[PDB]
């Protein structure tokens, strides 16, 4: 069965699109070389629908089956609730895309009756009819890269009727059951300092240690009719209200298995076998369906006391070395059942034995030291998109802001550090913005965030300790050096600098301004203050499911 198929009608933009990097007064304080950063547009969307459109074989064994059943023993003792109207409305992101049936995400926010009339109507349609297919638009994803061109994502999403309908039936279920059924494997219960906690312990565990990384090609497009199925098999295991039942069964067969797809402009542009990008079901599907496919080829490999961490399609499996010859025999293997489980790689997987060599995510565990001197673990990454990113943002007011979602999960980084928090609050104070809520993404959720609220906010995620590391890794501290050179960033004895001036003006506010400068920039300063405490964020992935919270 092919992924897609395609009428040749356009993809097309509901809006302007910008591809070249914005230029403003403050961007050459942050980035220099401005032709590397670029935004994808639909314009490159012809090359993407080349690559998502496939064919799809699968060839399920015993081992597959094996593991579902063990899935849906767990998914068993899920008890799930029906969300009301109201609470499913309060889950809506204020700026999420308006209805077709004249209205918009404010107004599902307040209630309206015009709103709340035709949710109702989408909900009754829903429980009597199972088998119309449900409208979904395509689009193509705005984002922003460094160069070495990526294509744009694309993204498929049902009208906001149907989203909300998706949270009543769905939501309960999507954030309690992935848990429940994978434990310790699920990754989005995780704050990232409890996550570098886990995989150290992990690591540690084993006698002797292995570990690799696995990124199927396109996952996606990877997953078909079956998949689908199987992962509604699973949600229907839970103890659910008989209307919640009907709901998901029918928007399985209505939307979630497939669809017709419609540009902006209202065209037919073909037809959907696989996943959609943008339902409530994306996160949670993908990670029990790869869960699923891992576990059973961990089976098959006849890999020794496996470990998983899976997050949407992310995987890293941790089991015991049977030696580096063998080790990659099994790898092979364990490639040769996720190929036939329909998930081959993009790139072939690379066996590890030491933890911070292993990427996920974009992301490595590396090392530094706290006050104290004592080893702290911290996730990091490449800094290269953050900064592009950040330099667009810089010139430009965004619907999501990634430099304060960088500053919050990589908060103990010396690239967030120094340059992000550096830069970002300087504009900030310049502008009078401290206090000003900003719109940020965390696991694929919405939040609005006080930037004054920062250092409390990176105290419980991090510990006290993410305001005080120092004596960061050789290679660590290369990787940013040669970054900042690439992208013609200033180097970090600049931004040591411009941290004393921000630190100073922050202090000179007081307050909650005082704080931040305090905590924040700390490590700009060579007589270093004594750093004392200050008086459902991480719970499941919700990514292209359209959920906010305040
Ligand atoms: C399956 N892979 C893993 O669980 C992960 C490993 C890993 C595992 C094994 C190993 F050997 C080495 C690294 O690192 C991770 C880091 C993060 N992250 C985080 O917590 O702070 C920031 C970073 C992050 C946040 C959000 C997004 B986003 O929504 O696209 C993101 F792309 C990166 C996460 C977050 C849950 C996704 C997941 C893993």
């Amino acid at each position: 069965s092919m992924s897609y198929t395609w009428t040749g009608a356009l993809i097309t933009p509901c809006a302007a699109e910008e591809s070249k990097l914005p230029i403003n007064a403050l961007s050459n304080s942050l980035l220099r070389h401005h032709n590397m950063v670029y935004a994808t547009t639909s314009r490159s969307a012809g090359q993407r629908q080349k690559k998502v459109t496939f064919d799809r074989l699968q060839v399920l064994d015993d081992h597959y089956r094996d593991v579902l059943k063990e899935m849906k023993a767990k998914a068993s003792t899920v008890k799930a609730k029906l969300l009301s109207v109201e609470e499913a409305c309060k889950l809506t992101p204020p700026h999420s895309a308006k209805s077709k049936y004249g209205y918009g995400a404010k107004d599902v926010r307040n209630l309206s009756s015009r709103a709340v009339n035709h949710i109702h109507s989408v909900w009754k349609d829903l429980l009597e009819d199972t088998v119309t297919p449900i409208d979904t638009t395509i689009m193509a994803k705005n984002e922003v890269f460094c160069v070495q061109r990526k294509p744009a994502r694309l993204i498929v999403f049902p009208d906001l009727g149907v989203r909300v309908c998706e949270k009543m039936a769905l939501y309960d279920v999507v954030s309690t059951l992935p848990q429940v059924v994978m434990g310790s494997s699920y990754g989005f219960q995780y704050s990232p300092g409890q996550r570098v906690e886990f995989l150290v312990n992990t690591w540690k565990s084993k006698k002797n240690p292995m570990g690799f990384s696995y990124d199927t090609r396109c996952f996606d497009s990877t997953v078909t009719e079956n998949d689908i199925r199987v992962e509604e098999s699973i949600y229907q295991c839970c103890d659910l209200a008989p209307e919640a039942r009907q709901a998901i069964k029918s928007l399985t067969e209505r939307l979630y298995i497939g669809g017709p797809l419609t540009n902006s402009k209202g065209q037919n542009c073909g037809y959907r076998r696989c996943r959609a990008s943008g339902v409530l079901t994306t996160s949670c599907g993908n990670t029990l369906t790869c869960y699923l496919k891992a576990s059973a080829a961990c089976r098959a490999a006849k890999l020794q006391d496996c470990t998983m961490l899976v997050n949407g399609d992310d995987l890293v499996v941790i089991c015991e070395s049977a030696g580096v010859q063998e080790d990659a025999a099994s790898l092979r293997v364990f490639t040769e059942a996720m190929t036939r489980y329909s998930a081959p790689p993009g790139d072939p997987p690379q066996p590890e034995y030491d933890l911070e060599l292993i990427t996920s995510c974009s992301s490595n565990v590396s090392v530094a030291h706290d006050a104290s001197g004592k080893r702290v673990y911290y996730l990091t990454r490449d800094p290269t998109t953050p900064l592009a990113r950040a330099a667009w943002e810089t010139a430009r007011h965004t619907p999501v802001n990634s430099w304060l979602g960088n500053i919050i999960m990589y908060a103990p980084t010396l690239w967030a550090r120094m340059i992000l928090m550096t830069h970002f609050f300087s504009i900030l104070l310049a502008q009078e913005q401290l206090e000003k809520a900003l719109d940020c993404q965390i696991y694929g959720a919405c939040y609005s965030i006080e930037p004054l609220d920062l250092p409390q906010i990176i105290e419980r995620l991090h510990g006290l300790s993410a305001f005080s590391l120092h004596s960061y890794s050789p290679g660590e501290i290369n990787r940013v050096a040669s970054c900042l050179r690439k992208l013609g960033v200033p180097p970090l004895r600049v931004w040591r600098h411009r941290a004393r001036s921000v630190r100073a003006r922050l202090l000179s506010q007081g307050g909650r301004a005082a704080t931040c400068g305090k905590y924040l920039f700390n490590w700009a300063v060579k007589t270093k203050l004594k750093l004392t405490p200050i008086p459902g964020w991480f719970v499941a992935g919700y990514s292209g499911g359209d959920i906010y919270h305040a």
